[PDB]
């Protein structure tokens, strides 16, 4: 009863809407309270459990409604993103490709403008510094793991449940810190380091990282001190965030905390800072299929 109990009988399920590390998420109908509401369902140790039954509902972390115990497995009941993922809803803003004659019109390469971009980072940053605040190491912090919930607010999914200063998994390496390609060990550092990957990705409007590079090259090439290189639309102080949360000394990495300030800073500016026009040469950052 360490959770909202569900009877998987008040459960009805719809379609697949997409997978994670484990199992398919399935959109689906239940009823929670005498109600009936939408919802995620994934199927889920029990200290884990307990820490997810536990955390507590904050706006940008995507909510737990009740889990169900069937066959032996346990089926968790995930508050509903109505949008997706991240990832996906950045790609089909491309308008340029989805809809040549509307960016033509309009003379814009996206449906969605500068100051959306910096409130997904921004809330992205504001549910970390709340995780982080409280022990958690994410481990997989990406696009495709944001989720873009009720009135477009971002949620983040798929964090991990073991809590510690940092933790050790056996075992995504275009988002790893180079500590955890060399180690196996997360750190909320380490989550710093993917955040910023993840603000290239927004600012990109999802764009592989490194296109054009092979996993082996990463390797080798992030310890010389290579970067991934400013998109041409994006603002310098944008960039310096994301150098910031790059830097090989991961205590020289900023906190959650202090991302979410210079991004607050940005977005009370009139100032754009991640240009979406369109101008004579544009193109998209590209998308790497065989990475994927
Ligand atoms: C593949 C990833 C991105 N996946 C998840 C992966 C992991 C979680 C867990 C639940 C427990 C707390 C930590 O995190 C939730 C989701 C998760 C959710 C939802 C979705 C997806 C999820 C992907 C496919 C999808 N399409 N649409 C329209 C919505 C979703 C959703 O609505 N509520 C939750």
């Amino acid at each position: 009863t360490i959770y909202p109990v569900l009877d998987w009988n008040d459960i009805k399920f719809q379609d697949v809407i997409g997978e994670g590390n484990f199992g398919q998420v399935l959109k689906a109908r239940i009823k929670k309270d005498g109600l009936r509401m939408d919802a995620a369902i994934k199927r889920m140790f029990a200290g884990e459990l307990e820490v997810l039954c536990k955390l507590g509902h904050h706006p940008n972390i995507i909510n737990l409604l009740g889990a169900c115990e069937h066959r032996g497995y346990l089926y968790l009941a995930i508050e509903y993103a109505p949008h997706g993922n991240l990832l996906d809803f950045l790609r089909k803003s491309r308008v340029l490709e989805t809809d040549p004659a509307f960016a033509i019109a309009n003379s814009t390469a996206s449906t969605l403008s500068s100051q959306q971009l910096l409130h997904f980072a921004a809330d992205v940053a504001r549910g970390m510094d709340y995780l982080s605040q409280k022990q958690f190491i994410h481990r997989d912090l990406a696009a495709r793991n944001i989720l873009v919930g009720e009135n477009y607010v971002a949620k983040i999914a798929d964090f991990g449940l073991s809590r510690g200063q940092e933790v050790y998994v056996k075992k995504p390496v275009r988002w790893m810190a180079i500590e955890s390609l060399n180690y196996s060990v997360y750190t909320t550092n380490s989550d710093v380091w993917s955040y910023g990957v993840l603000l290239w990705e927004i600012v990109s409007l999802g764009g592989t990282p490194y296109c054009g590079m092979t996993c082996a090259e990463l390797y080798e090439k992030l310890p010389q001190g290579y970067r991934l290189e400013k998109p041409l639309n994006c603002d310098d102080e944008v960039y310096d965030l994301m150098r910031q949360c790059w830097r090989e000394k991961p205590y020289e990495r900023p906190s959650f905390a202090q991302i979410l300030v210079s991004l607050n800073r940005m977005l009370e500016e009139r100032k754009t800072y991640v240009n979406t026009t369109l101008y004579e040469k544009f193109t998209y950052a590209g998308i790497d299929c065989s990475a994927e």
